[PDB]
């Protein structure tokens, strides 16, 4: 009795595994990661015997692999004793007679084809899936692989990867069915002897529940979980509280988020996000533009809340035109302590130039540890239509060159402004980074405040209840000159396959 | 065979554990911790077997403990078959017969005394061992518990608790001799693969040379190793690197810490911290006082590399005075964009303090999430004898009123801003408290640039060389008016006992 796992690279969505007689993509590094994790063995004296149907045994050109022996199903192909590395068996349950005899093999793997993978599911031989998601959907598939069985349950999902601009992560699915002690004992009594004074008691592990993909404990890799995970701890500790708005929210402090954008593009696919409002958001931001309006004639209504004449009379704004929004970001990265007179003014010229300099002090001093943007000021506070919430951000390069970011955040909606301020500083990066003559760096978001308004607990409790996908990619079709130079038609988004977008109502 | 466990309370240093028939301390938590740990059972239909000394028997006014069986160790005392709940045995060793027979005993403890514990430990009987290590010391003891052998690691240390103004910790040691598998090789498969390209490879889990007390894993609850890990993890994957000094680093990004200060102080218990040389840094700020003279005519000398006439000159300030730093901390706290002449110059009524209106936000309006202390200011920049290392802080008043603070900091000497920087703000949030009326909070402290100075890495290995004791405790003799108002002997450092104090040399 021995182990026997299944090893596929299906797509993300359709799980089509192969066209005409071949594969639909080339990856190297998948290819590469076959090898290895069919290659494992304890025993120097054992090989790995691969199962494989007719089909598929053609597909690699008939030729053995090395230190594996294969095993080919057909009720064609003759067995043969010539190749000692090479084997045909009649059905794949005979097959299976690795497990009874042959101590010469120490583990087994299926490498399938649709029609074994099928029935190897089906007639229960599998004790463990690896699974390589692959981003590519669109095109055309006539070779699938089967549902995975209810039997199995994910113990892990990777970080996305990068291979010619394509998107893959790496899952393990193991069949589970059954179920040191002294530490878990102790400071479980010392939490009931301590109250809330216990600090572990006050930050607590998220129930089951509301835990996304909970089968995944040790293994999870994959860097929307720094999300996912922040959002089962506020729905967990999050203490209820009332805010400027009427409506409440479930808040916890100093909270943080790691993101790789070297290999990917940190867009939730849990979640439809609206790149494109984030974007223009972000070279309104850019332009030093402070207008409100230039926002909604593009269609993006994100800051229409905050620049209303209802809410601008209610801070004590109303002198104030319509989607005048004072001196917030972009007025401060652009102009810093800059007099502020309306957004129709011209303020070139005036105020400190915080982007300028910091474009100017990556690329000619990079190991600085000085590159700082930040939009807080309390002078222009009273002036603005909100605070800053994304508040101050530090850019590292490394010695690789490649273009870290840290953003430190005071308040944070995880429903709305989040996926936003998530996506945003990663392009406003990758944007630093092609000025400069950068790689991407790794993205590390510091929040305040991280909470959860009460009525998105509807819809962030589905959110959660939705298994991530594999991060997208985000390609420059141009380079620009100068970074205000960027238009929407210059980004192209790489295989992202989110879950259907989530309405949620913002708290103004 | 059954379990044997040692339950002991010790003091932290010379780790006595009574006086005169009594115990030196009076905690009731930890009472309650022996009465939890002792009465920790698997079946319902047997009882724990505790085994003490004749004078131990006596100390607890011979009376039987609920839900256990006490053995007492006598050659005296008689063997009494009245109380079902007691029993006296004349040797240790005849005494754990519970083992061979006696199956309504499911566990064992050996609750000691000074002649039970050693030889105990010297017969080797002893599984595992149950510290609690107090913070009492200068006082007197005529029983001690016998130095732990080296076949005992250390799995566990939890965090510092207060009771009564007294720190303690609880600890498991066990004894060791000894010695899923498909993630953790799925994952090291995808490492060998794919290069940095992988973030799991950006940053690696330190090698157990440089990891302090390697021993403890699952178990680290104390949060000075949020500090010790960090310091190891920047001697694993630190990227040497110049910078402004001639001195260069080891540096690495986006990293944070945590810091419970309800039950506890943050100050390092693995090198001696000069705690004056903090404070008087810290009402320094707080007086907004941008005169270096007045740290030195205190004795503090710790901006004085800064502060010098030849380090002033150098980055072009040699127009300024000797010890004047410019619109650095303290300034920007209390005159925020005030335009800055000399530090002689008498600057109350300009610019914005900050300082001033957090206060007043915090008891005002508690729940707002605009509590934020900022000393980055691009205009003063070029001014300053040095740009602002801890940035931003924003601060969090709990529903239980309790006072959290979160700072970002851009740039981190680890072996000597960073002692500095943790219970500076630490002391800062307590003051802030005080004066609001709260409670502490926890403090976390997020870092852009972590490194460590070459020159630093004899030492900080020496400090990772010690297992670190509880946290001390902070006390305020009096309650001030005004947060200015706070001076050197109001405060009270309760119960630390550090290592010896490591110097090393600060890059200017
Ligand atoms: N992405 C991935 O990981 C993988 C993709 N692929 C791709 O999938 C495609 C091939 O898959 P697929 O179309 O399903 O063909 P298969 O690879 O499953 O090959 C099937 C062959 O196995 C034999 N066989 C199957 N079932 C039985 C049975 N019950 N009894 C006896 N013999 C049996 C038959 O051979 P015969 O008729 O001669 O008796 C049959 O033609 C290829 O394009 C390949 O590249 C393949 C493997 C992995
Ligand atoms: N901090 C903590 O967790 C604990 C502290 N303590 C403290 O320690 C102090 C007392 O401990 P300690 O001084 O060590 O005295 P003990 O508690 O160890 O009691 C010793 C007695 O046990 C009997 N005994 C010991 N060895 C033998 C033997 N080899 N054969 C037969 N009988 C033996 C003797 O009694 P006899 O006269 O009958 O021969 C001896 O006097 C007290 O202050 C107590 O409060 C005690 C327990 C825990
Ligand atoms: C057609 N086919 C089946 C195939 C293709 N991709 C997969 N991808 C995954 N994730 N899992 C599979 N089971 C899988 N199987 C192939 C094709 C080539 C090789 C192959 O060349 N293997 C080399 C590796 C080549 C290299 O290192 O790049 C080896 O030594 O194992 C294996 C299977
Ligand atoms: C003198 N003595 C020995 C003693 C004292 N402190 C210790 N402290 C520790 N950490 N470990 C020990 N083994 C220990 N032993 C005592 C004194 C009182 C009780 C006691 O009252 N136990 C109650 C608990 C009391 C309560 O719940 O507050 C119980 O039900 O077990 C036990 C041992
Ligand atoms: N209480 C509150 N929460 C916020 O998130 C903000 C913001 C930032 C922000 C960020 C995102 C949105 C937003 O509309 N998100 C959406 C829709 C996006 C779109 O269609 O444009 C969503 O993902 O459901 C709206 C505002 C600006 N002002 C805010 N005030
Ligand atoms: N490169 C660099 N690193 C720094 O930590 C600083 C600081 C802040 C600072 C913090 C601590 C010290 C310091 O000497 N600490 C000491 C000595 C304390 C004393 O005896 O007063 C220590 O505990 O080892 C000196 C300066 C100010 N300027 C600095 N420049
Ligand atoms: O990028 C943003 N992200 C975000 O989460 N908010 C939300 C956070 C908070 O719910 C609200 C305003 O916070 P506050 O009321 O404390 O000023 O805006 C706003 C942004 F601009
Ligand atoms: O509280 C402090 N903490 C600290 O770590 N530094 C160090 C960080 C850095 O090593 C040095 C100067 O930072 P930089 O040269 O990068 O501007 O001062 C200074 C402080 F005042």
């Amino acid at each position: 009795e021995k182990n026997v796992s299944i090893v596929v690279a299906a797509s993300v969505l359709s799980s089509g595994i192969g066209i005409n007689g071949q594969l639909p993509w080339s990856i190297s590094e998948d290819l590469k990661f076959f090898s290895k994790i069919t290659n494992n063995k304890c025993d120097s004296n054992k090989k790995n015997a691969l199962i494989m149907g007719r089909k598929t045994w053609d597909s690699i050109g008939r030729r053995p692999l090395k230190n594996r022996i294969i095993v080919v199903i057909s009720s064609s192909l003759p067995q043969d004793e010539a190749d000692p590395n090479v084997v045909v068996f009649r059905n794949l349950e005979d097959s299976i007679e690795n497990l009874m005899n042959d101590d010469s093999i120490e583990n087994i793997f299926v490498c399938g084809g649709e029609s074994i993978y099928r029935d190897a599911l089906k007639d229960n031989f599998v004790d463990r899936i690896y699974l390589t998601r692959v981003a590519l959907e669109d095109i055309e598939f006539d070779t699938y692989f089967p549902e995975i069985p209810e039997t199995f349950l994910p113990v892990y999902m990777s970080q996305t990867f990068c291979t010619k601009n394509i998107s893959y992560d790496f899952m393990i699915f193991e069949k589970q069915e059954k179920k040191l002690k002294s530490i878990d004992d102790t400071v479980d009594l010392l939490g009931e002897i301590f109250g809330i004074r216990k600090m572990g008691n006050r930050h607590k592990f998220p129930k089951e529940e509301i835990y996304n993909t909970p089968s995944i404990r040790f293994g999870r890799e994959h860097y929307e979980f720094q999300y996912l995970d922040l959002l089962s701890r506020v729905l967990e500790n999050g203490a209820y509280r009332e805010n400027r708005t009427g409506i409440s929210t479930y808040s916890i402090f100093g909270q943080m988020m790691r993101f790789d954008m070297r290999e990917s593009f940190p867009l939730l696919t849990t979640k439809k996000v609206a790149i494109r409002s984030i974007f223009e958001e972000l070279i309104w931001f850019i332009k030093g533009d402070t207008n409100g309006n230039h926002l909604i004639e593009k269609k993006v209504y994100i800051w229409s809340g905050n620049g209303s004449k209802e809410y601008l009379e209610r801070i004590g704004l109303g002198h104030r035109e319509e989607n005048d929004l004072g001196p917030i970001y972009g007025f401060q990265w652009r102009h810093y302590n800059g007099e502020y007179k309306t957004m129709h003014d011209d303020y070139t010229g005036v105020g400190v130039d915080q982007l300028a300099k910091l474009i100017e002090t990556l690329k000619n001093n990079p190991k600085d540890r000085r590159h700082i943007l930040t939009a807080w000021n309390p002078s222009a506070l009273s002036q603005m239509a909100l605070p800053p919430c994304h508040v101050l951000s530090q850019y590292y390069v490394t010695n690789d060159n490649c273009l870290s970011c840290n953003l430190y955040q005071r308040s944070c909606d995880l429903g709305l402004g989040s996926p936003f301020n998530i996506a945003s500083y990663a392009i406003l990066t990758m944007m630093l980074a092609q000025v400069c003559g950068y790689e991407p760096g790794e993205l590390a978001i510091f929040i305040g405040d991280a909470h959860i308004y009460e009525n998105h607990l509807t819809q962030l409790k589905e959110q959660l209840s939705r298994t991530p996908r594999p991060f997208p990619q985000l390609k420059f079709k141009r380079k620009v000159e100068n970074i205000e130079d960027f238009k929407w038609e210059d980004i192209e988004l790489i295989g992202y396959y989110p879950y259907p977008t989530i309405k949620m109502d913002m708290a103004v």
